[PDB]
């Protein structure tokens, strides 16, 4: 593998200015904010993220630091970005709109057919990307899909995403949920591509009931079972079958024959070029 040399840049505190907090709870808190950098003149708009007061914690927000700034993907969050006074705070160009998952909720009257599949294909395109760079996210779902703009989104979240070395197929070991995770993650821990491509599924599924919560009201505990037995997530009634077709096809045992990111994102690109004729949503052309 090559050489990694990508730039870190260390932010002054003074350089950031936190505006509103946009989210908080278990995981830490993100901030709005403008940066300015040293010592330009332009404001920036920036989310700021920050751990909240409590082992491992600091250095592994470091190393998700790391690999947001190694890469430059118009659908991946890129790091700017890391301060370090009075705590760590990663620092990212602001996303406007928030997570893909909410906006999907707030706005379900709104969306057509052809920002739901251009959004199949971005999300497909950007875990592309990751594949080239050996890199396997572990924890793909419409929540760590962030909105720029309506058509415009980018992955995020990489605190769990490991990096596939040498002979290296599979990652074996966090605490990403189970209702998204592929039934050989479940089972032997056993990670790769293949398994963000399940993942891939799930959310998708979740875009195309517009924010819906897979396998509701059952209990994780169920799941392992509810899937060996070959059950999975509904036909979404929007979705004709050859968009469930794809997503089914994500959540076949065999890891390997499931479809790769490169292909789902030709597939999704075929049907972007006529919408309607694929998802079937109420008062859209
Ligand atoms: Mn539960």
């Amino acid at each position: 593998t090559a050489p990694n040399q990508a730039q870190l840049r260390i932010l002054k505190e003074t350089e950031l200015k936190r505006v509103k907090v946009l989210g908080s709870g278990a995981f830490g808190t993100v901030y709005k904010g403008i940066w300015v950098p040293e010592g330009e003149t332009v404001k920036i708009p920036v989310a700021i993220k920050i751990l909240n007061e409590t082992p491992k914690a600091n250095v592994e927000f470091m190393d998700e630091a790391l690999i947001m700034a190694s890469m430059d993907h118009p659908h991946l969050v890129r790091l700017l970005g890391v301060c370090l006074s009075p705590t760590i705070q990663l620092v990212t160009q602001l996303m406007p709109h928030g997570c893909l998952l909410e906006y999907v909720h707030e706005h379900k009257d709104n969306i057509g057919s052809q920002l739901l599949l251009n959004w199949c294909v971005q999300i497909a395109k950007g875990m592309m990307y990751l594949e080239e760079r050996r890199l396997v996210h572990r924890d793909l779902a419409a929540r760590n899909v962030l909105v720029k703009s309506p058509n415009h989104v980018k992955i995020t979240d990489f605190g769990l995403a490991r990096l596939l070395e040498g002979d290296e197929k599979e990652y074996n070991a966090g605490k990403m949920p189970i209702k998204w995770m592929a039934l050989e993650c479940i089972h032997y821990r056993k990670f790769t591509h293949q398994s963000d491509v399940w993942s891939y599924g799930v959310t998708i599924w979740e875009l195309m009931t517009f924010g819906g919560k897979p396998y509701d009201g059952i209990p994780t505990r169920e799941i392992p079972d509810l899937l060996e037995k070959g059950e999975r997530l509904p036909q979404p009634p929007i979705c004709t079958i050859d968009v469930y077709m794809v997503m089914v096809k994500c959540w076949m045992i065999d890891a390997d024959s499931r479809p790769k990111f490169k292909e789902l994102a030709a597939e999704f690109s075929r049907m972007a070029r006529d919408p309607q004729r694929y998802l079937v949503i109420q008062g859209d052309d």
